[PDB]
């Protein structure tokens, strides 16, 4: 009766999907062909139209995402035809290149073959396609601590990092039938990076900070109508606070706040001086300034929250129930200066959606 | 069987309360006297010891409170003996004076007679004993908009505000048997106020901002062992962000951020400049600096979060389950710079506790 889950989800997804596309008359013929298809083969195949709209629905349903205003303009690349490692690798390369778009990031998702009967066809190990290695031994911490386990796994497979603070991890993924993943160094010409400078404080460049242009989340499962697309990397553009308030500020990541305090010329001695708060603002100002100056898409949390308010209004005008996760939608800098903080949201889980899945490493 | 709720709550409260006080042998005799007392009279009376510890438990159980480390040092004033308006008024005056303590705020609660059989003995109308009036007519907004309905109610009763931005509301409460509340002007010698200056920026005084020293929450119901103390005003000291990030910053309160931006010499034109963020930090620095300089107790959100971490550790060392409301415990300035943001909390409701109750006005 594992088959029955799939028939139930397909009924719910096709009905809602064809309704939004003005194809409601076709739902009944398409469901019959679907019902025959699972009886015979155990699964069914989405049309390009269903797959595209389902990926957009999944984004629209992501309770934790503040950028959902633009769900309908998601650029869906259908790569369910890939069978080899070189095709996986080149499709990932292509995703980076087309999503990057010389700095004007296009929200893009590349969709690989789904799980057949729980068996993955392609298993991506990267958390993001572009992200820095992290090392910790002999008391020395180098790079991004969030990447330490993946970096250790990559170096079991013959890869070796330069041990800078910004080593690019290679693409790492495993094919069905293979016992071990393969890895491929990223072509540096494809990866845009942004040096972090400050608009007013020339000494900020002494910190030698940088970040990559495009966050491409590559380890979540896209679930559309009972079909599990475990390999479906997607990207938007950064909200500035993700870099300035978390990646570069967490003690547990790059932990730069105390160095930021020094170069902006304030003491880091007393809690009552709010030096962490002041450093966070100047760092976050630097990130936004630096991405703008290089021509790489980014959004500040105020503009992002205004956009999300329009998403809330678009939802009701459309008759669609709104779902959201208050604890993730508030930004980590001045959350009470956004409207999100002052209302409530139903955190109900609606499908299609993106979901966590177990890491193939530890 | 309304009586049965009360017997059940008394069993749970007395058992837990006598256990913590090392009086576990006495629980059984005390419960018998209690059980006789409700059968005969319909209710029971707490000892000073039970009332004191129950008020402390209620504070320890307040999921939304970050200052719970100090729950056991709460100063409990037992005023269940009051019968007249003058005694209510003088006990409220006394609370202000003793909680203020010339600026070294003592966390204090004054406990008035409880509800008898749903009938309140004293009904306090103030949200806080000390707070500013708010006016809005003919497009003009004056004072604190949060106080507009209460201020309108006070002026129906013969009170008239000066229409400054910082009119002190009078004490306003109703006695059992009376159709209308009485009101009493606060003696200004009892109310400490703090002018807001900035440690570095002399022009900040041009804003002419101030706040009162002691927040004394006066409209919550203390529930201890089935006894409902609807009139039980309490105070701690402010966390700085309550004044700097909410009272003075909300568009919906004093809405000062745009004026703060001007006097600290930054433009308020572009979201990407993070001018709201920068103004929030300087305003919050000014509040902490001003309270310190005057000698009025206050805590910054970093120190407060460190204290709450000790509360978490004290809880487990004591074998007590910890409850908390993540959405209220994170501070509204740099929440991700505190440990609270990076963990989860069980928001379960445990009694004794403090609860909302309907306003007697609208
Ligand atoms: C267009 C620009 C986008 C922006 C600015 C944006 C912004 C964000 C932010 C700030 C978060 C929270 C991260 C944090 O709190 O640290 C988030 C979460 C999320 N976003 Fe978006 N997003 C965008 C596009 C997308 C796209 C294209 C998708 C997928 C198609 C997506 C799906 C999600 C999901 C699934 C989460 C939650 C992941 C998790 O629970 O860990 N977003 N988004
Ligand atoms: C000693 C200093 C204290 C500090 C610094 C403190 C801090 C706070 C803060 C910051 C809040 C949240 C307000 C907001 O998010 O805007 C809060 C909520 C609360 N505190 Fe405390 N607190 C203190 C003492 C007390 C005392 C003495 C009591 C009662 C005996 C108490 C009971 C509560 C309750 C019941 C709430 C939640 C009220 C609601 O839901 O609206 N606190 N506290
Ligand atoms: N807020 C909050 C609130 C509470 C806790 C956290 C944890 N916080 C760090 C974190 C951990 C894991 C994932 C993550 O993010 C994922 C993600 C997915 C898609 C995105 C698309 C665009 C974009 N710009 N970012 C995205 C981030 C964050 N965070
Ligand atoms: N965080 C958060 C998170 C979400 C929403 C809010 C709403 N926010 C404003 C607000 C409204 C009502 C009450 C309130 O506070 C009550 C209170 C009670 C006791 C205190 C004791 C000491 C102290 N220093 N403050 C206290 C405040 C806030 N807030
Ligand atoms: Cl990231
Ligand atoms: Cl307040």
């Amino acid at each position: 009766e594992e088959k029955e889950i799939l028939w139930n989800e397909a009924k719910a997804f096709i009905a809602a999907c064809y309704q939004e596309l003005g194809k409601a008359a076709e739902v009944k013929d398409r469901l019959a062909d679907i019902k025959s298809e699972i009886d015979l083969t155990g699964s069914y195949v989405h049309t390009k139209e269903e797959l595209e709209h389902g990926a957009k629905m999944a984004w629209r349903n992501s309770n934790r995402c503040i950028g959902r205003l633009f769900w309908n303009s998601l650029n869906v690349i259908d790569r369910r035809d890939v069978r080899t490692k070189e095709e996986v690798r080149d499709a990932l390369f292509h995703h980076i290149e087309t999503a990057t778009n010389n700095g004007k990031i296009r929200p893009t998702i590349t969709i690989f073959p789904p799980e057949e009967k729980g068996e993955k066809q392609v298993e991506i190990w990267n958390h993001q396609l572009i992200r820095y290695a992290g090392y910790e031994s002999d008391g020395e911490r180098i790079g991004d601590p969030a990447s330490c386990s993946l970096t250790a796994a990559c170096e079991e497979l013959g890869w070796r990092g330069e041990r800078t603070d910004f080593d690019l991890l290679p693409l790492i993924f495993r094919m069905k039938g293979d016992e071990q993943p393969v890895w491929y160094e990223l072509p540096r010409s494809l990866v845009i990076e942004v040096p972090i400078t400050h608009p007013d404080i020339e000494a900020f460049s002494d910190l030698e900070l940088k970040w990559y242009g495009v966050p491409i989340i590559s380890d979540m499962k896209l679930e559309v109508g009972g079909i599990h697309y475990n390999a479906a990397p997607f990207n938007g553009w950064y909200m500035g606070t993700e870099i300035g308030a978390r990646n570069l500020a967490d003690e547990k990541r790059y932990d730069k706040l105390k160095k930021v305090a020094s170069v902006i010329g304030i003491a880091a001695d007393y809690n009552t001086d709010l030096w962490k708060d002041q450093a966070l603002v100047e760092l976050n100002k630097a990130v936004l300034h630096s991405y703008k100056k290089q021509g790489v898409s980014i959004v500040d949390h105020h503009t992002a929250a205004s956009q999300f308010k329009r998403f809330e209004e678009q939802a009701e005008e459309a008759g669609r129930k709104l779902t959201g996760d208050w604890t993730w939608l508030i930004p980590p800098i001045s959350p009470a200066a956004t409207h999100i903080f002052h209302r409530s949201y139903d955190n109900s889980i609606v499908k299609p959606n993106y979901f966590y899945q177990d890491k193939p490493y530890e």
